[PDB]
């Protein structure tokens, strides 16, 4: 067996990619504008084949797209796009062989695909729909096969969200998105709104529940690094290490149990002097694996209050009492095991499962620009033999990949993205 | 060989997630009575909806009912006419061929500890290739966010089930849409049955239609049913179990495999129609073929090819072949028959994806696009259909067929041992399962893609 191969991550806000893009478009697609404007503003060396429509969409933007010659086999590029919105039936996904095809062995390592289509839920024709739904089988083959670090995405943009795919694409063209591979993630309609994306929470203020240690210290490096004041929570017991990732990333503390009643109350209050909360995170989650056989109850219990129940309960006070500012965002944590199942695990699961539940039914009533989305980490490194390799990366996550997820879920400018659950986990093989 | 994939990563993977190999001979159908061998556990969350329709149905199929101290369930179990025995809870002995729950009553996630009620004190006393069946509400139809929440964390819970029980025991959430709790008994019957040996992990739809009769020793009395890809494999044994249930089998195949469609056709006393599947006429020939029985009622999408390369060694012809058979001419025959009368009310189309669509694989770019793609056919067209009409899909995992030796040895072997029936599947189990969204009383399932896989680890 080969060892894997070293994967590219976060060093600098600029460049957002290192290396040249790739853009190609089916004929009649309609997001290849929003694509090459998100291209120029981030500066990147841009190529595009014999595709003359496409070639417009980038002049109208001043997108300086560098032909690239199809009998040029030695080139390598850092990522590939592709305009899939114009596929209108099955007959035309070979639209996505004639772009791939040719560069499949010229994508580098620790590469990107991006596939961007319209949701099949928005498409104006049942054989639009069904070409488009058809990308993630593509997409997930291109994910297992390419190997190099490479990942490979769809971004489904909702039929007249142009404008809000730039925060997405701009997360997976970059080494944010290192573990993130084999997704589907969807773009909806919202208000734009200014950011500076250098420090997409600048201004901001974020709660961050369980900090003390583990991937709750690694959000909050992470959403400081992105500009924002991090209020680092966990139980009193933790006070210490609260204190000790608060001044790591001059943040502040609020010793609490997440799970008492006056919880949301705390929060809120907390954030006042600030201006208000912005962002929460709910990190805080336990295991307490045994077979269902062996189970005391209180076990059972314990699980689901602090995994679900305890976020519910917060979410319900904030979003009920003006605890969460316009544009706020919510980010739950979710786990491979709620998708998936595990022996031993019919408390943690059902608690994950649920907090599907509590972004996909939470999405919809969210007023004031305020999304929710999850993340859902596969093997992190803080079983464990079988976890590590089994997916396309070859090797375990690490918690700053969970974090920049969690970021680019924050991030001011992803207003368009709402009840998402996104997997952190290398394209495991593990699945519902 | 074996000692090897044992000892490697992927098998140490599998031994953390399933233990070591202890597969069980699992019961399959023998005769349509009894529906289930053995006495059968029923519970209830507090102010469950869906219990009287459950306890309608284990009083059809005659089965040995038992119930705990639940007496909301007892009383609404009587008023249908079904007789529940009472289980001592200090009993750890008896066993269960199903254990049935109605979670349509969990309102919040603090109640999910019902499901910890119902389930830790008979954790052990499930039969082997026994069922665990949990009833809830359609997250998407639930009237609160509460509970919506909550539905939506059965499917967590029965997946861990579903890998935890092992002895062959499926794990199964059946979600029925508020107000369509009499649409239920087919799946209820499907589930509880050995018909249902290699569907485990799955969540299946129950949708509000009419309730037609029927009857359940052969539930496609009377129809005439299209089976393509018919002349051999998987395609073969779904035509012998739609003859089992009492339709009449056109076998639809190439005229290369006219000396096997012809073999299969007299077997199961049906007919044969030699053409590609492919030809823009096809669907007018389909169409022609049924006529003189009464007009088709029954299509079912088994012909599919692989041709299996690497995106960079694949060849245009390859990758266009592979969209053509296994999706583009289904969706042609569907268009036809939809739109020219080709298809009797209360009909049936039942499509063919593939863990592959839902996964993906390695050199399958084309083959998963286009499994993929029949997801997208089935979820798309469900919600146009008139008439009484229902579309569904089957989604194989790793089956035992005539064309699993050459299947090289580390991906069949990954394919026999990834799943928690430690066991690849047989034909009859995809057929059982086609054959479940064919019957003429499933009129309520409708735009469901149901994994045929023994739970296989893999997946999105």
């Amino acid at each position: 067996l080969p060892s894997p191969v070293v994967l590219e991550r976060f060093e600098s806000a600029q460049p957002v990619v290192k290396g040249a893009v790739l853009v190609g478009a089916a004929p009649s697609s309609v997001l290849s504008g929003a694509i090459a404007q998100v291209l120029s503003n981030i500066h990147t060396d841009s190529y595009v084949g014999n595709n003359v429509a496409l070639q417009q969409e980038a002049a109208k933007v001043g997108l300086n797209l560098r032909p690239f010659n199809a009998g040029d086999k030695e080139s390598k590029f850092k990522a590939v796009v592709f305009d899939a919105s114009g596929i209108q039936n099955s007959e035309q996904l070979n639209e996505l062989y004639k772009f791939f095809n040719p560069i499949a062995r010229q994508v580098a390592t620790s590469g990107r695909v991006i596939v961007i289509g319209t949701t099949p839920e928005t498409a104006k024709t049942v054989k639009q729909a069904i070409a488009q739904r058809a990308l993630e089988g593509f997409i997930k083959s291109v994910g297992k096969e390419f190997k190099k670090g490479i990942t490979a995405q769809v971004v489904y943009v909702d039929e007249g969200a142009a404008a809000n795919l730039e925060s997405t694409l701009r997360f997976l063209l970059s080494p944010r998105s290192a573990y993130v591979s084999g997704q589907v993630i969807r773009v909806s309609k919202a208000d734009v709104v200014d950011v500076d994306w250098a420090k997409p929470l600048a201004g901001k203020t974020a709660l961050v529940t369980g900090a003390s240690r583990g991937i709750g210290e690694a959000i909050a490096h992470v959403l400081a690094r992105d500009g924002a004041h991090v209020i680092c929570l966990d139980v009193p017991q933790q006070q210490a290490d609260l204190d000790r990732v608060a001044a790591d990333i001059g943040g502040s503390t609020l010793a609490i149990d997440i799970t008492a009643a006056d919880a949301g109350e705390k929060i809120k209050a907390a954030a006042a002097k600030q201006g208000g909360l912005d962002i929460i995170v709910h990190n805080a989650g336990i295991t307490r694996d045994k077979t269902l056989a062996n189970m005391k109850p209180e076990l059972w219990d314990l699980v689901i209050n602090i995994n679900l129940s305890a976020a519910e309960r917060v979410n319900d006070y904030l979003l009920e009492n003006d605890g969460l500012n316009a544009n706020g965002r919510i980010v739950c944590v979710s786990s491979i095991s709620g998708i998936a199942g595990n022996l031993g695990q019919t408390n943690y699961a059902a608690s994950k499962a649920g907090v599907i539940g509590l972004v996909k039914f939470t999405a919809p009533i969210l007023k004031n620009g305020i999304t929710i989305n999850a993340v859902a980490p596969g093997f992190i490194e803080t079983i464990r033999e079988a976890g590590r390799r089994m997916n396309s990366m070859q090797q375990g996550g690490l918690p700053v990949d969970v974090a920049e997820t969690i970021a680019w879920f924050a991030s001011t400018a992803s207003t368009g993205v709402n009840g998402n659950v996104v997997r952190v986990c290398g394209q495991s093989l593990l699945g519902a």
